[PDB]
């Protein structure tokens, strides 16, 4: 009624959460799709807001211009759907990580919102 709430991990390691069911169409491979991305720290500190550009991030799914959690996340995400994709410190920035923005060892919380495909 009010909504669902569950967490599940994949074999790759990445994770994702349901925020808003999308009744449109799952992202296609080899095609460009516009979606909004939001980077949040372990505490909730925002370090990236696609909304800044005032437009959806249009990128080709399965091209190589994103991270594992991205390809896998969008691969399932549907138009108008919103899911919280959780990427580890290994499948994200990398062993180096950001100077002060993001720590070396920590879970990165990224929000994905499909606007169009
Ligand atoms: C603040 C900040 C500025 C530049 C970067 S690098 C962009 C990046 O690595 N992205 C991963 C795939 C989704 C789009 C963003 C990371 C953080």
């Amino acid at each position: 009624g009010p909504g669902s709430m569950t967490v599940v991990t994949t074999e790759s390691g990445l994770k994702y959460e349901d925020l808003t069911e999308g009744s449109g169409a799952e992202a296609r491979a080899g095609q460009t799709v516009s979606v909004h991305y939001t980077g949040w720290l372990t505490d909730g500190q925002k370090f990236d807001s696609s909304k800044d550009r005032n437009d959806p991030f249009a990128f080709v799914l399965g091209g190589g211009m994103v991270i594992k959690g991205w390809d896998e996340g969008v691969q399932g995400m549907k138009v108008g759907g919103v899911r919280r994709l959780t990427i580890p410190p290994q499948l994200g920035y990398g062993a180096r990580g950001a100077g002060g923005v993001i720590p070396p060892n920590a879970t990165l919380v990224f929000e994905v919102e499909l606007l169009d495909v």
